[PDB]
């Protein structure tokens, strides 16, 4: 009773992706009338946004693209896609549509759980079958981080809709705390990283936070933030700090602390992780970031999420001493709108590279 | 009596220019037979070096190229080729070609003193002309971090002759010091910066430098390198982190110090900066290095510099707290292997772009 997935891939993919403000997601409310709204909304925007990395994934080299993982990867977006497509026709003054339709997105986010490490198979699945080869490494990294991106979007809508419209904080919207103490989710990160330091090495090192408001000295750092988010990254880097600092130290009782600075800035509001684990050579820091070499995605996604809303997350190392990792984010509401990556001419042409000497010279 | 300029151009382009390691300047000669063999290396390499990147600056937009001054730098390098061009057919063997060959070095350094703010004013005609447009400043961008590196490469073989082949340092090998004292040219550049922050302030915050030899803990840090270019990078971030130190202080008498920690890894000598002038929202980082903002050509003639022996040179701000800048060099002068723009396929690939809409969202 639908058309065949690809008329609604090549249909929905003529859009462009409409990226919202966190400041428009708090101030969507929780009536029947919002919820309509949600839907007829979401309706659109979803497949918007399914269709627009569906394209793309189809730019893969068949070698990537031939692989079981990633072939089932995409059977499930064209199954999510299709349970929307149900919902064209449907009318928003049913409440029927509406608790459907907040079923569907659940059955969707559940069937989406693995995709992680489902296409990290898939990279592997291209390796062990064919080698690994630059052209397709670079295209591979450089789809990765739209594709996870994007899906770091789809779930952003889908949460925010389930949790509004269907409870530890009640303050929240959604998924998004409008007084976000930053230092806390830092402390939480630390608390949940020692754990498993304590578990492996038997010791971890300190923590010292240090708060720098720079308008208004007294006051403690709030923010409008998905909580989960941030302490996703901060775990990340703090998991990196504690086992540089214990490998590192092997002789040693003492342990140097981790530092972290939380800054308020005028635009930025800038967390940097401080360490003293013996650094890494500079050589080796692009491929903390690579799917290639990480195929262990914690420090790539990490980044994605600081992305996500306008922001960064950047390692800088000194080899023989320690590493400093900043994550930067909008300090404001305004300003933090979500990136979403759009199918169009030039995504297309970034595809199209092929094998050459490049620009640079070697010996 | 000679050929026309494109003549050469066409001819030395084809070839790739060739990389030499710190390693190899260094364990190059002063004997008449060490001369010669400069002299037959320099009439083929330099040459190449000046058709490579003048095949580049063609590939330029019009409206860039159309510019009195960029047409005059232009017009120094077809000479400098041309003066070149009249020793192919020289004889090694006599004494007079070597010093004649020298002389026309000399000449050609001194022809190209202005190179870097002549092209300066080319960016700025550019500008005024036409108004900027951001494909043309893309490429301009490109452009000139290859085009200044390119220079530096030249300005190296010209003055590694010059000063071996005609004194301060009789130790150093030409403009090399085998046993460069890190922390002594730090000393020398905050010295000068100080001077000058000083002059206009009345007032500089002080040094501190903290080293850590990882495997020499008590051993002080040396390197093979060019101490003026060291130099250089040095005092372009000493600069920036007294300006904003005192800038962001009016109603201070106690100013921050900026703190120098060099430390040697297996494979990297780095020099981190850290000042408390309250930073640059992360925003205006990648400015910094713009040629077309900075139209002060301070910073990305500084990050050339680094990575002109296969470095970097990278920025970390805090806002509302300060600014970290890092300089990565290579610990080993066998590491240590010039960084060459070469004229090819892929390099010509990259100019070939236009106008259209990104692959990221905007609302
Ligand atoms: O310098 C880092 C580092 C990387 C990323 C980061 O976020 C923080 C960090 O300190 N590491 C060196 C090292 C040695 C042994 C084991 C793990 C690690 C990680
Ligand atoms: O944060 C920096 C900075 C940039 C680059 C750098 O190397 C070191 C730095 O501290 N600045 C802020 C500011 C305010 C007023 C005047 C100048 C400056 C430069």
């Amino acid at each position: 009773s639908l058309a065949g997935a690809p008329k609604y891939i090549e249909h929905f993919s003529k859009f462009s992706p409409s990226p919202l403000s966190m400041k428009q997601f708090l101030d969507f409310g929780s009536s029947n009338a919002c919820e309509k709204t949600s839907f007829t909304f979401l309706r659109q925007e979803l497949p918007v946004r399914l269709a627009n990395i569906m394209k793309e994934i189809n730019l893969l080299p068949d070698r990537v693209l031939s692989t079981p993982s990633v072939q089932l990867v995409q059977s499930w977006y064209v199954q999510s896609l299709l349970d929307i497509m149900e919902f064209l026709d449907k009318d928003p003054e049913d409440h029927r549509t509406l608790s459907q339709f907040t079923d569907a997105l659940v059955t969707i986010r559940n069937r989406h759980n693995d995709v992680v490490p489902t296409m990290a198979q898939g990279v592997l699945e291209y390796k062990d079958t064919y080698g690994d080869d630059p052209v397709s490494n670079q295209n591979i990294q450089y789809f990765l981080d739209r594709f996870y991106l994007s899906r770091i979007s789809i779930r952003m809508l889908i949460n925010q809709h389930t949790l509004i419209f269907d409870p530890a904080h009640p303050k929240h919207i959604g998924s998004i705390d409008p007084n976000c103490n930053v230092s806390e989710v830092v402390k939480d990160a630390y608390d949940m990283a020692k754990l498993l330091c304590d578990k492996y090495y038997m010791a971890s090192p300190d923590l010292e936070i240090q708060e720098i408001n720079a308008a208004n000295s007294k006051q403690p750092i709030h923010m409008v933030y998905v909580p989960s988010h941030l302490y996703h990254m901060l775990f990340e880097l703090f998991k990196n700090a504690m086992r540089a600092t214990v490998e590192s130290h092997e002789s040693s009782l003492i342990l140097p602390p981790i530092k972290v600075m939380v800054a308020l800035g005028e635009e930025d509001l800038s967390i940097k992780m401080s360490d003293r684990g013996g650094g890494v050579p500079l050589r080796k820091i692009e491929r903390l970031f690579s799917y290639m070499y990480s195929t262990g995605y914690g420090l790539p996604i990490s980044r994605l999420y600081a992305k996500y809303f306008q922001g960064d997350l950047q390692l800088f190392s000194m080899e023989g001493f320690g590493t400093d990792a900043v994550i930067y984010l909008k300090a404001l509401s305004t300003d933090s709108v979500e990136r979403l990556p759009v199918y169009n001419k030039s995504a297309w042409r970034h595809y199209q590279t092929i094998q050459e000497a490049g620009d640079w010279c070697v010996p």
